[PDB]
């Protein structure tokens, strides 16, 4: 039979939010990711007989561990424990605006929060249900049966209950990472990683990359090298998933989809066999350019590019239909692609794994409880790991010879290069190299930092920019 191979590929990422010279954790979105996707997303593996997979970086692996040992110093987090009573005048501000920031995300959908939003000043108990609603909001699925009772109660939550519900918490991130090992070795998914800090591989390599497919950008003078520190990237990703894994890690994927000739060849050059990128960047390299096909650039790496318009309904679409709707969408074009061609197509699903649920009704729960259940009940769709997505005989191939620079951001490097502010900031991580006596000018080479800047002004874009300037300044000492 002639069956539509099918790879989801979940990317889990978080910047550094560990400040060098406090230890602080000064935003609190890799615990919050963690308590509500890292582990539940590979834990819908239990439930459900397909196969799906993920990376994860190694800057996130770090995070991870630093919250399950109890070693992580996150100030919201403090803010959130505290009895109300000893809220400074400062946190109870940084409550409501992360709550206000939140505010209008379907799993911030409480009847209580739109009350404590409304009201001109807030007592112990108003503030201990501000406390606690602001933790139950990111309740993972897990948990949700867990602590369905707390959820539905709404209001009026004790210190012991909010206390509860962080113990709770805490143990589904100290279970996290032994989940991507239980399903990698059971075979129910591949997992992979990126380049410690998720760099953008090709303008470190390469910074002339940037002229491929926009010409006409202004950029610094790079004049210094950063091309040891792109090896460096990988090679520490590669002993860190050995720590975690117990192999070298075969596939990588590349932040921002980014790939370049100069990058495909170093990762290739450390091991990589395969990796995925966007459907934009095919169609800049290629005529004949059907992303359903295994490619081999030079004979040397296989790359899979991913199926673009399947992985933006995931990630910009389905948030606002409602599951059934969604599903039977997503199910509808995959027929399509299957009756649309004679032999077996792959189609990469390849998309951040945890920033669009928040976004959906109930964290996407109805959403992907239906599409796992309605996938594994489709004889002609035959979902793969990364590894069976390699190694599968009864698919077509072809082999590239260049491709075009880019991201997954429309082919090029936009979102990080080109205006002003984004400008310096490469201009201090450039003179910043000249000096660099330690590793931490690595985490500032993360992508992260650059996307953040020169944007219209947000809450805790302040923050990211202290980050990367604390990292700046502790790289020279
Ligand atoms: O409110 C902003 C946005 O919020 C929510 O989107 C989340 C999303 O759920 C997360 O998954 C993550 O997105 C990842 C993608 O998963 C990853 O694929 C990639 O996306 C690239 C796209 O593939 C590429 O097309 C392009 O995106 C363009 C996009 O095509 C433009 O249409 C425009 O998008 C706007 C949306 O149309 C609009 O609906 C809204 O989006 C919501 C979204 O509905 C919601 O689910 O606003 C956006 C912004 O104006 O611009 C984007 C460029 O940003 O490029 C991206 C690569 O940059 O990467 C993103 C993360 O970067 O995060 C988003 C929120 O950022
Ligand atoms: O003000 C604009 C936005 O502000 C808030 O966005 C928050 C997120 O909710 C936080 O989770 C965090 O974002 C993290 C993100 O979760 C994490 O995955 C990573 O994202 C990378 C991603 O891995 C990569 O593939 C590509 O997509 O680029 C992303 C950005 O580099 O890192 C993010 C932090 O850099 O922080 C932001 C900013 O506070 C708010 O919730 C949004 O609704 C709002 O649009």
């Amino acid at each position: 039979m002639k069956k539509l191979f099918l790879v989801f590929w979940w990317h889990m990422h978080q910047p550094l939010y560990r400040e060098p010279y406090t230890g602080e954790y000064l935003l609190p979105w890799t615990f919050f990711h963690a308590v509500k996707d890292y582990y539940d997303m590979p834990a819908y593996l239990k439930d459900f007989e397909i196969k799906l997979n993920f990376n994860l970086t190694p800057v996130l692996i770090d995070q991870i561990q630093e919250y399950a040992q109890g070693k992580a110093k996150d100030v919201f987090l403090e803010a959130i424990r505290k009895d109300p009573d000893d809220l400074e005048k400062e946190e109870v501000e940084k409550l409501i605006e992360f709550t206000k920031l939140n505010y209008e995300k379907p799993i911030y959908r409480f009847e209580r929060i739109r009350e404590l939003m409304n009201k001109e000043k807030l007592n112990r108990e108003e503030l201990l249900d501000l406390q606690t609603l602001n933790l139950l909001a990111w309740c993972g699925r897990t948990l949700r049966k867990d602590l369905k009772d707390l959820l539905n109660k709404g209001r009026n939550y004790t210190q012991e209950e909010k206390e509860y519900v962080l113990n709770k918490y805490f143990e589904i991130i100290k279970k996290t990472l032994s989940i991507y090992r239980e399903i990698k070795e059971e075979g129910k998914g591949s997992v992979s990683t990126s380049p410690y800090y998720h760099p953008l591989i090709p303008i470190l390599l390469n910074p002339n990359c940037v002229y491929e497919t926009t010409p006409n950008v202004k950029i610094p003078d790079f004049a210094v090298s950063f091309r040891e520190d792109a090896s460096k990237h990988v090679e520490l990703a590669k002993e860190k998933y050995f720590e975690i894994f117990g192999e070298h890690p075969v596939y990588m994927w590349p932040p921002q989809a980014s790939v370049s000739n100069e990058a495909l060849e170093l990762y290739y050059e450390k091991g990589i066999n395969m990796l995925a990128t966007d459907e934009v960047i095919l169609k800049n390299s290629v005529e004949r350019a059907s992303p359903y096909l295994r490619y081999y650039f030079r004979e040397l790496i296989s790359v899979f590019f991913r199926d673009k318009t399947l992985s933006d309904l995931i990630g910009f679409s389905y948030h606002a239909w409602n599951a059934e709707d969604a599903v039977r969408d997503f199910i509808g074009r995959l027929k399509k692609i299957h009756e649309s061609v004679d032999f077996q197509p792959v189609v990469f699903v390849v998309l951040d794994g945890e920033n669009c649920w928040e976004y959906y009704e109930e964290n996407g729960i109805p959403f992907l409880e239906k599409l796992y259940s309605t996938l594994e009940k489709e004889e002609w769709i035959e979902t793969l790991t990364l590894e069976e997505a390699m190694r599968k005989e009864d698919v077509k191939t072809e082999v590239i010879e260049s491709v075009k620079a880019g991201t997954w951001f429309d082919g090029n490097f936009l979102k990080w290069i080109g205006n002003k502010e984004k400008n310096e900031y490469w201009k201090i991580l450039i003179e910043a190299k000249k000096k660099a006596k330690n590793d931490y000018i690595l985490v500032a080479e993360g992508s992260d930092w650059f996307w953040w800047q020169g944007e219209e002004k947000a809450p805790f874009v302040e923050v990211f920019d202290k980050l990367f300037r604390s990292f700046v300044r502790r790289a020279q000492e």
